[PDB]
């Protein structure tokens, strides 16, 4: 014969939640205070009352519970099954509505994609040869990527003297003559100055351009890439020439994740 | 040049959804005729992909010209701003299910320890039906041939007979006991059950879980009441209280012989 | 004390299943017939084999078996649970891999829509005002839709008198006053012949058309429709007349729901 | 006209990754030097998204110009031929999490049965530690500040006391059990237990689990054995054998107060 203190121990619940109970009449106990409020629980109570303190974790009403113990299904084995089972079906089935919900999520995750894509404004530029001064990235080098040299490019933003235009800063897409990727983030800067240490020097040649307005963020940058190579250009009408592409970020660029920024993509062309 | 109905015929909207949007101002026609315009449809097609997943009619109404009705680049890490809520309202049912799944732990055990043992003395009598890769078909297909076994002593209640043969094999009967003296159906048999004094436990639930009751039975329920089992003829016992080897709320006596 | 027949009916096994574990040495009797083969097993053999043809139901190998119960992990209730917990978690990883892949069939399932759907044939075609007979739709009668009047149309197929083209078949897409959508499945018919019942006549006007050549299915329909409507008339540099619509069926069409057919998409033009 | 580099600089793609499909015929320049084309670029997206579903090099090498390399009308079927195949794949992996997680089931009784107890007899003793929303934390705060305690009789055994106040309160405090007369750090306190005779059940397993052996012990546990509960000062007890409050893996003597 047990108490409301350690029931609560072994429940781990505030002693007036059983009060709560006590009163409610869901979970009177076998034995009444009929005067000075000695009140006692039976042993065999603690699973008629672990039943209900895991019914609650399924958020079954406190109150639905209560119904259940008046029809009896709550001290039936055969009953107390039934029951959990259909809720156990609606719980799969609300999975299963979800389920779907986003398999048509990721559905339409590649609809908003091509909108833009398509609906993209371009227009042609042409530009003489100009200086890049900036660190290097290698797409060999075991663990770097775009994101990690921008990371450890732009504390030494200010190390570069005679920049051309401290808001205009460039990612160059060229190659080793292996055909290694060699990506050179950087900034134009006027000729006659010295290169810090450790950063490179990259000259890209004269081209002409198509010059697309990425809307969205780095990551979304290689695979409007894909569209501009693979059919936006023969759209267009124009031919890709062989040299030196590059992102172009400006005043318009407002964070590598931020996908309400802007990017400039230059390709050269015919 | 596109007129109310022709709005609606592109896909499947109602004449009135759209003066449903009217008045609203979700969606109004440009200039008592009313007219509409070109990409005023993609206007139209993203709320479609967004009431797809119940975006209330409200929410849409600020989501317009605020930014984005047009703009569809903030509506794409937005869709994963759902992809985020969505994904974890399923997370939140699988702790459930599972929780659920594991609170479908003890429910074998409230019920095999409420499964008491009575003692029963059955004089020998006589089975007729079918014999024997799987003991469900053979219910499957006795069944129908129900009605050909004649002299039924009981008609709601049949016979899962499991004889144990010497070697041992699988000897399995189904049928009706019966008055001795009628005659057997081709392919039908007549087994006789010898007398048995038996343990007789109530399963409460489903053809294929009759093995947990049998498993428990043989390993720890007649060794607590004292009985000591006997290789011979046991049977499961159907009558009212079976409606189908999947129901999990249906009756199962099983007979186990005992000395 | 038990024997192979009986714990082979608890356990729903064939009994020499038994004898397949007797030999290996994985489930050998608690005693032996030392002579004349009286074998028999203890009734709490019944747990530590149930446990075994409970791990078979998960696929682990009846081999991986014996060598944790050599090790004794398989009579520890400790060191089973660690190991059943290793299991679980490999395979809720191999739903993740699966359930992530999905996600990612579903993201190419509007990829490969956008493919065709841009990279679409279409050709000016104009033609004087026709007459179609056959049987009528409603897009508000309840339980019907084209799937439903193609199939009770084809059986009727015969009876339409003066066809034009047995192998052209149409269907319209007009009005009522109302707005209501108006269906017709139908055949061009030479003007002089007997209405069938309970057939329809609608007399699709002279209109100038855009031609698109649909690759797909009958579900496929609605929203290739939109990309015409919604945005394809303007890159193809045409207008939208309001009129009379439809789809165009041919000896190139193989199906409903057969992906490798083709359907003809008459839209009123400018 | 593209380079070997350029038709690797669009992706992640290897130099050799190309002239591994040459000799193979999966993918070959029109005419070390060799050369490259437009749409020949769609002939390897797609080829990507079935990469990232690892369709064989082979699979792919029949499924090219045997159709569909080019037609997006079979590879839609195809793929959901797929969406099919890993869709079921997953639904077997389901009814096996499933069913392991009912096989978790019995995992709970194989234990609790075999939780024997020792009756232990304790002559009063005073332990100093932190006193009580959660005991969770109760712990993680004192465990760094464990090295405050003076005159520890056993360093490795920490002790989780809950005492039975009468109207009841819950108290519990989480200390060690330390000779008397060294001094308390502030923001800590010596309780003094009482002698008591208790039942000892070793518990295997985890913190949150403990309450499921308290309700064993105190439904049928004690009863099995003749005992007698005992309201006053019962306590976790922690040894080497614990190794964290989530580890399924570690034990966990709960001393339970008996007459």
């Amino acid at each position: 014969m047990l108490t409301i203190g350690q029931l609560a121990r072994i429940f781990e619940i505030s002693t007036k939640t059983l009060r709560h109970y006590d009163a409610i009449g869901l979970f009177v106990p076998a034995r009444t205070g009929s005067d000075n409020g000695y009140r006692y629980y039976q042993p065999e109570q603690i699973e008629q009352l672990s039943r209900i303190l895991a019914l609650r974790r399924l958020d079954v009403p406190l109150e639905a519970i209560d119904r259940l113990k008046r029809d009896g299904a709550l001290d039936d084995p055969q009953r107390l099954r039934h029951f959990l089972q259909r809720h156990q079906h609606t719980l799969r089935e609300e999975i299963s509505a979800r389920q779907r919900l986003l398999a048509e999520l990721d559905r339409t995750l590649a609809t908003l994609a091509h909108w833009r894509i398509r609906n993209m404004h371009a227009r042609i530029v042409e530009r003489p040869a100009f200086s890049v001064v900036g660190m290097e990235y290698f797409g060999s080098a075991p663990g770097d990527t775009i994101g990690q040299l921008w990371e450890r490019f732009i504390p030494r933003e200010h190390e570069i003297a005679g920049k051309h235009d401290p808001e205009v800063s460039y990612g160059i897409c060229a190659q080793q003559p292996n055909g290694e990727f060699h990506y050179v983030a950087g900034f134009e800067v006027q000729e006659g100055w010295p290169v810090p240490e450790g950063m490179v020097r990259f000259q890209v040649p004269a081209q002409k351009y198509a010059v697309f307005t990425h809307k969205g963020t780095a990551p979304q940058i290689a695979e409007s890439f894909q569209a501009i190579y693979s059919h936006l250009l023969a759209e267009r009408g124009l031919e890709p020439k062989a040299g030196v592409d590059f992102e172009y970020y400006d005043q318009r660029f407002r964070g590598p994740l931020d996908p309400n920024s802007q990017v400039d993509l230059y390709i050269p062309i015919y």
